[PDB]
């Protein structure tokens, strides 16, 4: 388990040299596989468009979900967005589990987005990113939970700071 | 090392059961003094007034200086606030080494609160919470900030997540 403090410092060395957004993530993604973590999915949703709210997305999710959640117009009732929009706190939630948006939940189970760590954070302009950690294979117990608190909790200020900056205003 | 962890992981888990500010406080405060950060400081700063920014200001820094920091207005010049304010990566300080500012720096240096950490985070509603860990001894080199980095990171997340919120509205 000393092993995942290595796994943050690893990630934040990388942090340092990297001045875009495509430099900034596979920093963040190589740090929640290593972490257990098979998907990690982040997205900037912007306070300006007003009239209808734009969701840009990188991460390495299956592309089909996301094809699926772009068609099928997730973002107008994503249940994520409006859990951590809502709450400083992370959520963590299991695709198999959930009340309501029978939709939403129906695709991301369908392609491996079952087990998922959400945490939201806003920008000086009141922008919204939200840094989703998932796995297809075991929802984590409480006491995995516990452990994991401290790491995600590293990963998660570091797409705030890192990422999502380099995502809203690029140096180019 | 294999502290740093667990270090964090007890703090976590007090703030599991912590539903209250006095209670979120001190786990934050007490895995930074474990970081090496004998001063914890928390500033709650709101966009509403307007003329001029109020701010909360929740720590175990010595008290005298918070009473210069409000007798003097520091509020409105203060360069650590401008610098997390207008960036979200961290900022580490010295006291000694920071240009102008002048009478700002020395009434920190005045106090111990010389070698800082500083991260400032936003909320829904655009408040700005800015979490500060200081030293007294000696300044933060590159080696001890690229291990100290995502210790940091989480006491950060943990400020704005459990501390930040109980200031703003419980």
């Amino acid at each position: 388990n000393a092993m995942d403090l290595t796994i943050l410092h690893d990630c934040f060395d990388a942090l340092q040299r990297a001045p875009t957004a495509e430099a900034a993530f596979p920093p963040i993604a190589a740090a929640a596989a290593a972490l257990g973590f098979r998907y990690c999915v982040y997205g900037l949703r912007r306070t300006l468009p007003l009239a209808r709210p734009d969701m840009q997305i990188v991460g390495n999710h299956p592309r089909e979900w996301e094809h699926r959640y772009v068609k099928f117009g997730y973002v107008t009732i994503d249940p994520i967005i409006k859990r951590v929009a809502s709450q400083p706190r992370p959520v963590v939630w299991n695709a198999f589990d959930e009340p309501g948006d029978t939709a939403f939940w129906h695709d991301a189970a369908c392609f491996g987005m079952r087990y998922g760590w959400s945490h939201g954070g806003y920008d000086r302009a009141g922008n919204l990113g939200v840094l989703t950690l998932v796995r297809d294979t075991t929802p984590l117990d409480a006491d995995e939970i516990s452990r994991l608190r401290a790491p995600c909790a590293s990963l998660s200020h570091a797409a705030h700071a890192y990422l999502m900056p380099r995502l809203a205003d690029p140096i180019a």
